């Protein structure tokens, strides 16, 4: 076994024994064998990652997350499942995929997705637009009704920069739009522009905020 890691600000590409090529984003570990020795292609997952596989139909392949299992004989998907984070998501941009969670067996096609919620069981089938979903692979953001306690996440783990929430002011917002390799200045005043939301800089850490 071994296990890669990938610091916030950073990302790695790996390609796995079988051929399958694996994207990891910022913030992610995934354990896999040297070789793929059993009757499936097993690998482990915490973070976000998005899964080339090389198709064996004798062998499927399985990204265990802790949430969830996702089955596959061939196909490519994003699977976001970072331990800190409200949401899991696996969205699939080739192929069919299987997600095995412990009361629900959901199969997906392209451009479709499930949302795990992890804060209240909430599971969620539904369209999205996978080639946006992994545009983080290019240095993309695509926010689409997300909520921002995500958005923050997300922001955090790209630019490894740690930013709070005001713990006096609401923040019930949800974010819309694709940015294309921004600042993180650049990301912020857009979505002050969209929420009102402020933020100033101190000792290392950027604080988010409202007024008025
Ligand atoms: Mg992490």
């Amino acid at each position: 076994l071994t296990e890669i890691s990938v610091n916030h600000g950073e990302h790695k590409q790996v390609t796995l024994p079988d051929g399958t090529v694996v994207h990891l984003n910022a913030g992610t570990v995934m354990r896999y064998p040297t070789e793929f020795t059993s009757d499936i292609r097993l690998v482990e997952m915490e973070g976000e990652a998005f899964f080339n596989v090389m198709r064996d139909e004798g062998k499927p392949f399985i990204v265990r997350t802790r949430q969830a299992d996702v089955k596959v004989l061939g196909a490519s998907f994003n699977v976001k499942a970072y331990q800190e984070d409200e949401l899991m998501a696996v969205s699939v941009r080739t192929g069919k995929v299987e997600v095995d969670m412990p009361e629900s067996v959901m199969r997906l096609l392209p451009n479709e997705q499930i949302i795990v919620n992890n804060t209240n069981g909430e599971i969620l089938k539904k369209n999205e637009d996978a080639q946006k979903v992994t545009a983080w692979l290019q240095g993309g953001l695509y926010f689409n009704r997300t909520p921002i306690s995500s958005v923050i996440h997300d922001l955090e783990r790209m630019y490894n920069q740690e930013i709070v929430l005001d713990p006096n002011v609401v923040f019930d917002d949800y974010i819309y739009g694709e940015h294309d390799n921004k600042s993180l200045e650049a990301v912020l005043n857009a979505i002050q522009y969209s929420t009102g939301i402020r933020y100033r800089k101190e000792e290392s850490r950027i604080v988010l905020y409202k007024t008025s």
